[PDB]
């Protein structure tokens, strides 16, 4: 059965709720982004209306074979009417095609559902600036002060400088980057760009990337692995065994691998700066775990909510334990007392 925090009161709508069969009284199903915990349940046999971004719609049609007649893409930053209710889709600064959804209820209540997001001060100047929000359905993934990580720009600087140094010292080094879903494409695109290479990958992953409207993409990616010195592999294969085996397949073209695992947060964050990050090394293989996050840090999340001043917050992540819920509720009260709303 569909949980309460995926239902929007006073509407026919649910958010990210495709794994519960036919939801009682749901007339339209919204999908914030194409990540499997959120899309779980969609396929060619789905015959209710799905509302989403253009990019999410490309992925529904091409990757899951949802029929075109049930896909309703909306433009961003544009007031739209859906089953008699005004909505707006806003950029979530998560993975490509990810949105937040503003709902303008017929009784006058305004609700923001963030989906998954990385809060940013640029959001303080979207269509959010222009009215009060009563209820916030919040991505609370890292809602605890231990969760600090650097900006995405500092992390990309580290990666480009690391890769460029390694390959300049040894022109026979291969760079590998791990992936398992959409998101974090800047990691492998920035490295390929500094090295003057395209990124090589499987046909299935190339197809996924062609759905994303990334400009000049035919220029940066390829399925010809032989012509590429930046390769993408499944995240599961980013270990010494998996990488040793890959290196065998390259036929003596290469004699060293430098690999990157973008993670979210890891506890090496609490003690070490990005500048100071070091790899795990075995023989001719080095693996860097780099803290490239597509979710809000605690301080980014706090700043957003203190700016927005919602009357009620409904967490959508970490809701399964009493200890987690209690912790999050205590931070929301601090934030409200400190800011005066
Ligand atoms: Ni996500």
């Amino acid at each position: 059965t569909c949980p309460f925090y995926k239902k929007i009161p006073g509407t026919g709508f649910t958010v990210d709720a495709f794994q519960y069969g036919v939801v009682e009284g749901c007339t339209a199903y919204f999908l914030t982004h194409f990540h499997s915990d959120h899309y779980a349940g969609l396929s060619k046999h789905f015959t209710f209306p799905v509302y989403c971004s253009e990019i999410t719609g490309n992925l529904l049609k091409n990757k899951l074979h949802v029929q075109e007649q049930y896909i309703h893409p909306l433009p961003l930053d544009t007031e739209c009417i859906v089953n008699g209710v005004k909505v707006v889709l806003l950029d979530a600064n998560h993975c490509p095609g990810a949105v937040m959804i503003l709902f303008y209820l017929p009784n006058g209540t305004v609700i923001l559902h963030t989906g998954d997001f990385r809060a940013d001060p640029s959001m303080e100047r979207s269509l959010l600036a222009d009215q009060k929000v009563h209820m916030l359905y919040l991505d609370t993934t890292y809602c605890s002060p231990e969760y600090t990580f650097p900006s995405q720009q500092e992390v990309i600087r580290f990666a480009i400088n690391t890769a460029f140094e390694a390959v300049t010292l040894n022109p026979h080094a291969l760079v590998v980057c791990g992936t398992y879903s959409i998101g974090k494409e800047k990691v492998f695109l920035a490295i390929a760009d500094v090295l003057g290479s395209k990124v090589g990958m499987s046909q299935e992953k190339y197809k996924t990337l062609q759905c994303l409207n990334i400009p000049e993409i035919n220029s940066l990616i390829t399925t010809d692995m032989c012509s590429s010195l930046v390769h993408l592999l499944p995240m599961m294969q980013i270990n010494f065994k998996g990488l040793q085996s890959h290196l065998k397949k390259c036929g003596g073209k290469y004699n060293q691998i430098l690999a990157f695992r973008p993670t979210g947060w890891t506890h090496s964050n609490k003690f070490t700066r990005i500048a100071d990050v070091i790899p795990q090394t075995k023989g001719n293989i080095s693996i860097y775990g780099i803290p490239y996050s597509e979710h809000s840090s605690y301080l980014e999340m706090k700043r957003f909510v203190q700016w927005l001043k919602p009357q009620k917050i409904i967490p959508t992540v970490n809701v399964g334990t009493w200890k987690s819920r209690s912790t999050m509720e205590k931070y929301f009260r601090e934030w409200k007392l400190e800011a005066g709303y």
